């Protein structure tokens, strides 16, 4: 009967873990790629709990800061008879507003096959910033944590790229705001992106600029405002009504070009495009090289479109517009022009998207067919190799939810990259 106090020792060890875990303000569950025992591999300023190399002790590497090292201490009180241990952590949903965690701490007795310990014990955490870095179907055998915030996070740049075509004067259902009573799409976009800015502000260390696009793109605010120095200057731009004035067609490639090149010139380590469009892509710019012979066919007066038989997209870092370089279809019905408009955005993404963490695309229309190429546009932008995500917002509160979700997801990239 050496069992009785081995089981008591494992339980007290687990209470030790739960005690120190209960004081953490951020938690990462780790698999054996970022913890092997040791201190070889430990990311600085993160404290850790996990099993020894020999697998026989539960230990706690605490961050020193003043000695800038780890204070290797065993969590527990006594030997365990050179027994080898199995330690596993797991998130397990929530109880009210608390996130749950499960602990496993077992091991078979010397040279018996009697399992000892706790197969699973549920506890609750005091932080909502609990993250998993367990790839694969790996087990997850260790934890990294902090008890005080991470001081000095990364910088984040967000380029907003907003459709300003003429359709943005109608209401979400595509009816005239004078005959219905509703706000215009642009009215709703102004309000809901002001909200999104104040929400982004809370993350801290986060700058934004504003690109408009319709027939072609324009910087509404070209340089990046840090919100920690004031929400004020950009909210003035978004709500000033000589700005974002609806007019033109839909040239998302050019908008994306302005967005991505301005992001390339920002130092931030997390970079984002938030692209909002309310219509079928129906415009693109060509390089001057494409102005030859019978390449440009001008059906503009009797069909409402100008197309290029062989488009060479305007991929220049020199940002310019000329009517002679414009492919477009005012009726958004010609399959070729639509294809060329979507492909332009993909070519722009491949050239200009190298540093970019994610492109979010928002289809913002209550009219089904106007956003029927939102996913298609996003997928083409995805050829540039970054993460992409398409969302449709068909009413005023879908948009505010999509904005909030995008904030929540940037906050989580930030947490995840500051992590161990
Ligand atoms: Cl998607
Ligand atoms: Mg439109």
């Amino acid at each position: 009967e050496r069992e009785a106090s081995i089981q008591a020792e494992m339980r007290t060890s687990m209470q030790y873990v739960d005690r120190t875990v209960g004081k953490a303000t951020s938690i990462f569950i780790l698999d054996d790629s970022k913890f092997k025992g040791s201190k070889q591999g430990l990311t600085r300023e993160w404290s850790y709990i996990g099993l020894s190399a020999d697998g026989k002790k539960v230990m706690n590497y605490v961050w020193n800061k003043q000695k800038q090292d780890w204070d290797v201490s065993e969590l527990g009180t006594k030997s365990l008879y050179n027994m080898k241990l199995d330690l596993e952590f797991k998130t397990e949903g929530a109880y009210q507003d608390n996130r749950l965690i499960s602990y496993n701490l077992t091991g078979k007795y010397p040279d018996t096959n009697n399992k000892l310990g706790i197969d699973t014990a549920i506890s609750a955490l005091n932080t909502k910033q609990v993250f998993s870095k367990v790839a694969k179907g790996k087990k997850g055998i260790a934890i990294a944590y902090r008890t005080d915030p991470i001081q000095g996070q990364m910088n984040i740049a967000v380029s907003f790229v907003f459709d300003t075509s003429g359709s943005m004067d109608w209401d979400l259902q595509g009816r005239n705001v004078k005959k219905t009573g509703n706000e215009s799409r642009m009215d709703i976009l102004r309000k809901k992106s002001v909200i999104m800015i104040k929400d982004l502000a809370e993350i801290g260390n986060i700058s934004v600029n504003l690109v408009g696009f319709s027939t072609s793109a324009k910087y509404i605010q070209q340089n990046f405002s840090n919100l920690d120095n004031g929400t004020n200057t950009i909210i003035a731009t978004i709500t000033k009504r000589e700005n974002l004035n609806p007019d033109g067609v839909t040239n998302p490639g050019d908008g994306l070009r302005y967005g991505m090149i301005s992001l390339q010139s920002q130092p931030a380590q997390l970079k984002y495009i938030v692209l909002l469009t309310d219509g079928i892509p129906n415009a693109y710019l060509v390089d001057s090289r494409a102005l030859y012979a019978g390449n440009r066919v001008d059906l503009s007066q009797g069909a409402g479109r100008v197309t290029f038989n062989n488009p060479i997209y305007d991929l220049s870092p020199t940002l310019g517009y000329e009517y002679s370089r414009l492919g477009y279809d005012l009726y958004s019905r010609d399959s070729i022009t639509r294809e060329n408009s979507i492909a332009y955005a993909g070519e722009v993404s491949k050239k200009f998207g190298l540093g970019i963490k994610r492109v979010n695309v928002i289809g913002f229309s209550g009219v089904n067919h106007e956003i029927a190429y939102g996913q298609s546009l996003t997928d083409r932008i995805g050829e540039g190799g970054m993460e992409t995500k398409y969302v449709s917002a068909t009413n005023e509160e879908a948009l505010q939810k999509t904005f909030s979700d995008i904030k929540k997801q940037i906050q989580q990239d930030l947490w995840f990259v500051s992590g161990p």
